[PDB]
């Protein structure tokens, strides 16, 4: 679990709330996107964990699901 709005999570879970597994935020594929490491390196954006880098309302991430753009993580707001 996450507090307020998951901005702070910066722990190692990337599951997505469908069971689906989180793409690596450095990865192009297979969302091509610009939320990276490489553009926000004050984010955590690290491997394919689950963030908040966004003031989203909980810790998200873009999908291996090439059908999936992104979902929210299975976590609970502590």
């Amino acid at each position: 679990c996450y507090h307020g709005n998951g901005q702070s999570y910066r722990g190692t879970f990337s599951t997505t709330v469908t069971g689906r597994t989180c793409q690596s935020w450095s990865s192009m594929t297979p969302h091509r996107h610009q939320r990276t490491p490489e553009n926000y390196p004050n984010d955590g954006l690290t491997m394919n964990y689950c963030r908040n880098p966004d003031a989203d309302t909980g810790p998200w991430c873009f999908t291996m699901d090439p059908s999936i753009r992104w979902e929210y993580c299975n976590l609970t707001r502590c």
